[PDB]
């Protein structure tokens, strides 16, 4: 739950698993092993 509309300002690395934002490709990355390594299991993902 973000707040706040106006002063978005400039993140062109926001993580697209979560949605997260970032201001460097290093710190989107870093954060993105939180999702990478484990998977979706049983018939369908989501
Ligand atoms: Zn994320």
């Amino acid at each position: 739950g973000s707040s706040g509309s106006s002063g978005t300002g400039e993140k062109p690395f926001d993580c697209i698993d979560c949605g997260k934002a970032f201001s460097d490709h290093i710190g989107l990355n870093q954060h993105r092993r939180i999702h990478t390594g484990e998977k979706p299991s049983g018939p369908s993902s989501g």
